């Protein structure tokens, strides 16, 4: 930063412009980060709290916070979500622009149950980004401590920390510790300010778009194939005795579902269903016990949600699967609550391509039949891919996390995240923050001994970030009306997307990007 | 087009040119046009005929028609199909040149049992090549209509029509439909003539080799690895008692299949065993029911032909996959006919790299084995992509589809038509045809109603194609004599590839591309 | 044109093109032109059909046809009628571009029941457009012949007619007859076309928009006015008797009603309430007794639709005004239809600024009160404009008409076409089209007398129609997500907007432009 004390280091800018192909949401908060650990890096572990074998874990927390803007709602209003997905086929991301000013470090005293605070000019705090991707990457596992959807609010800073590898609870010899003082950072007054700029790399653009044709139906109804199958195994009964024949018809607008076809449905890993009104489900507790999960090194991790795969059938609303969907709060909800308060998402835009994640792959043959034998086949639950599959992703929400970090590894296969959003080799840089430890007085002789004695005091201070987004037409010939995102038009007694009579901003839905259709 | 009635609009070419690395096979044919719909877009579903959950589907039906031209044997004769697949080992299309002309619009009235049919020289049709993908495209779905095999035949268009979403046989909200009038169309008389050129994205060659070594055999048999592998659990019995022991050998040229690899063969997606004796068939109806198939949005559709593997074993000729193959008609085959009747194609050529369509991919232990307890395993009858695999992509045969558009998704994996030939983003456009309609006589006083009456009216005309295509050349050090496709050479009562008695072309076997050998 | 028989005069042209701030919307249509009045100038008049001295008329018929796109589904898809009225608070159109070709005059003749069609290659058309606006122009007045919203229908074209002064069912001395072939007019034959371009003069643009605020509630509901009103001429009653006082309070949040405005409502002339629940109505016929109608030169004429107006109040949906709305058909019904078959609009959007035409302006004091004489008011039913009144031009439909010509009058107010669209002083001009007359053989001998026997002969043909429209972007800042029209998402038998099962094209329901909101 430039100027002193009574100058702004920077405006608030918050705002949305739409440009031809691109649009440019900026977003400004107001934060409060406080002092973690008493300025101290700590080891934290299952050890402290049984728990079982699968939730065992060694770590460290560390005094540093961090920015948090990985999800969409903090880039986006309701009504700039709507023109977005309405009018487009897809959208990615394609610079980043990041900015710290205004920052007041306030000192706090406790005399006799009275608490002042007051401004301390002189202290700072550490800003520092990580461009080089050095420390553990926490961001893209869906935490909270975001931006608040809403501009008005004011957000604490959480605090950051990470997991590494573990023995129980106690740590490997790979264990890493990082001490996040080892990097240079830039320290700030209540002049200086903070900015960098970031710049996505190249990502395919999302799909907003759902499908309009699936993949069996892909053919001409009116023509026949000139391609045979063998329909019958046994001449046409007249109800005497069956007599073995082999007989081979051509697909044709009758048959489809025997029709020849170039392609196949995306790969499954299948998983339990669960239905919403609760006295057609069973009586016991499967949640855990018949869920899908995988088995890493001696631990069950449940698959939440996993691979891309329709919710539910055609006509059938009400069932979910149990893991298979993203599952989002509605406003003051607690971490533990019932079906009624949660808001559930589901992907019926996906049936096209995808199979039913509560139901099977397909089914195939289990043996060799001859004359004694007869034919034997067995489901197919779970499915890798195969030549000739196509999928969809998950779609992105209003509310869900925008990218997340593809690991570092030999081999992946389509890396997306399971979650949602753009999977990024170098995603935007973790931005981590601290306040600068300010001593008690020293006891004026000398001793070697640690401190532990601080001035107890917090900053807080505004952050905007300003993202560009390139935006992909639609260019679809449909003669009649596309589905379009719509208000509730009847009248109620609040406005949907809007703060109440107390004050309290709320999201009354997940909202999904998938409306606009187009042939398949 | 130019000039007026008296002048021919194109001429007649039908060719091949052989130069260099290149083959560019231009073929022409006479068409005819009927009116499809009495001039009307229909819609159709399946609530006509009630078929089954399987069969449902939703679409429309446009008076349009289209032109097909994605077999092979229509732009390359037997003849040069041989040049082809003996002296090379690969071949992709590069360009495309497409044109209408010598156009003729009759007109026939009815009277008194007499049918009557005139020029009609003012009258028009309607051609436009959909370039921008903008329709559903059928084509890649290897119905019936293309041009025929045989330059002197003349060919019906067929109609065009569509499928798109539905819940049972209604329409659900995102199904959509296209008005083909909606789009710019050229329109001809008798001296206008219609053309376009298009260009091929870059493929991958076809495949015309088959592999001279199987993944397997790759090693040096001469020579002994380095590698140990565990040969026995037990002590070598001397008929007394086993006793624990571990033992390791080398793999070595007296056991190879114990000998270490680098790779995998190819995914499979089993599928059931029908043999061509019928007595060696169980005895009841296995063809749909003991069927391979998948499973997508509550319908079961039968997987045709599906993932590439091996149609029967290495001495078993008589059995083949009950999907697992494309089958074709012999001449004067009807839409149902017996097992006589049909030309049945296999991939005995890809068994080196390849699964067996009817066989398992491999066994895989199922438990952890104690001192109490005995190791078991499990068979493997579908297997997904994993790392270290390699596989062939199906051959193409001289009837079969040249190429098939790949969906539009957020992913795919390998994308090849499981029937065959090119996967194509952009693949080559669908041509639209129709016949413009002519009103018979006005009422002399005004109503607003649909005319529904007009003259009854086809065209006729010729269209050729022109595709040039790419040649891999063959650059083998084998010492010893290929295989090749040979003519009969005894004496038969006619010719192969030629027209009988009756003056009907046919076609006696299928020709695939696979003959040359390469090493693995 | 250019060309001779065999070549076409132009291509089908159909599409839409969204560009910027501008969409050229592009539409063709097939027609048939018959023979009218058998080449005949006819006087019409009512005295052939007594009626009543209210629809008593005097005029002309004409043997020429014209052509009629004064309905927005001419030019706009179901689609592209959902990206403008989503997308944007305005439209106007800019150009004109309008074009026949493709020409065709067929010869019929009937002999012994047998009707037979054959081309006509020496006869023309004439047509010519009126720039000069020297013709009655009879567009405008919402009448049936325009071209069918769906592009794959043929229309027959109207006859031209018109009406002048009269008294009864005879002419006054002002009467005019307009011959038509006093113009000069283009004469084609199938080898000939025509064209001409047209300019829009400047007009404002649509309001798309409906208001998010009311005229009454657009003050600050937080502060208090600095203005008094007259709140009470007694004194506060304490249950004994009312001493006389003025006082006067302060509008306020509490009494927001008597609050001092700068606005008043737009003008209203009031019509009658009916209900669509049909035991709600009185019992009698109250249709044109009861009606609201205007009062020229002894005629009474019904008011439709009238002054722009709110159909019903805030909670009332079933009632409509009489006279008040447009009414459209459902696909099927009949000249005369009950309620169920017709499709009704109401305008809602302009209840913020315009009063319910079903009920009264205002109240108004009657009289001078004193202490003897009490306060007297009386209601107002009809209002014209006052200083200080803003109101709503009527909604413009999908089905509904694009312009009006305003008449050529010493002065007018506020023109806009009552029934909606955009008032034009210069119009596009009429496009007239006839069939020349072809004799039969004259008698070989020289009679001066009217020949009266000709060749009974029709033409058809291809026009086109390419309207540019200037779009006014959508600014808003508002939060909350808008309301969109939508498709109907659940499945159903059919797809609205789209043809059934028989072929019928038809259109669901009445689409207005008014979705997003501004402030007032």
């Amino acid at each position: 930063g430039a100027d002193g004390v009574g100058n702004a280091s920077g405006n608030w800018h918050c705002d949305s412009t739409w440009l031809g192909d691109r649009v440019i949401t900026t977003s400004t908060r107001t934060w409060a980060l406080p002092t973690y650990n008493n300025h101290l890096y700590k080891q934290i572990s299952s050890e402290t709290a049984g728990s079982t074998n699968d939730n065992t874990y060694f770590g460290y927390s560390t005094p540093w916070g961090y920015f948090d803007f990985n999800r969409f709602h903090c880039h986006f209003s309701p009504r700039d979500w709507q023109r977005l997905i309405n009018n487009n086929w897809g959208f990615r991301p394609k610079k980043l622009r990041f900015k710290l000013f205004n920052i007041q470090v306030k000192e706090v005293t406790t005399n006799d149950g009275v608490t002042t605070i007051a401004n301390n000019l002189t202290s700072t705090i550490q800003v520092f980004s990580d461009s080089e991707y050095q420390l553990p990457y926490v961001l893209g596992s869906a935490h909270q401590g975001c931006l608040p959807p809403f501009p008005a609010d004011v957000f604490m800073i959480p605090q950051y920390g990470y997991l590494t590898l573990n023995n129980g609870s106690q740590s490997v010899g790979r264990s890493s510790f990082y001490c996040l003082e080892y990097f240079p950072s830039q320290m700030l007054r209540t002049g200086n300010n903070f900015e960098f700029s970031y710049s996505f790399e190249d990502v395919p653009f999302h799909s907003s778009y759902a499908h309009s044709q699936s993949l069996d139906r892909l053919m001409n109804p009116l023509i026949d194939q000139y391609l045979y199958y063998l329909a019958r195994t046994q001449s046409n009964p007249g109800g005497t005795a069956g007599n073995r024949e082999l007989q081979f018809y051509q697909g044709g607008p009758s048959t489809m579902a025997e029709q020849a076809k170039n392609w196949l449905p995306g790969p499954c890993f299948r998983q339990q269903r669960v239905s919403k009104t609760l006295d057609q489900n069973n009586n016991s507790n499967f949640a855990w016990t018949g869920a899908t999960k995988y088995h890493l090194n001696g631990r069950n991790s449940l698959v939440n949600p996993g691979v891309a795969m329709a919710t539910h059938k055609d006509d059938e609303d009400r069932f979910f699967p149990s893991s298979g969907v993203l599952i989002f709060g509605k406003t003051g909800a607690t971490n533990k609550t019932t079906l009624e308060n949660v808001l559930m998402t589901n992907e019926e835009e996906i049936r096209p391509t995808n199979p039913v994640a509560t139901e099977e792959y397909g089914i195939v043959s289990s043996n060799l039949q001859a004359a004694n034998t007869a034919a034997q086949t067995q489901v197919v639950n779970n499915q890798g891919a195969l030549p000739g599959m196509v999928w969809q992703n998950r779609d992105v929400y209003l509310q869900g996390p925008i990218w997340a970090k593809i690991p570092h590894t030999d081999g992946n296969f389509h890396p997306s995240p399971l979650m949602g959003g753009f999977g990024l080799k170098h995603p935007p840089p973790q931005i981590l923050i601290k306040n600068t430890p300010v001593p008690a007085n020293p006891p004026e002789v000398f001793t070697p001994a640690k401190f532990a004695s601080f001035i107890t005091q917090y900053s807080t201070g505004q952050v905007s970030v300003e993202i560009e987004w390139e935006l992909q037409k639609e260019n679809s010939k449909r003669w009649n009306p596309e589905i379009q995102y719509t208000s509730n038009f009847e009248k109620q007694t609040g406005v949907d997307f809007a703060v109440d009579s107390q004050g309290v901003y709320s999201e009354p839905r997940p909202i999904g990007t998938r409306y606009l259709t187009r042939n398949l």
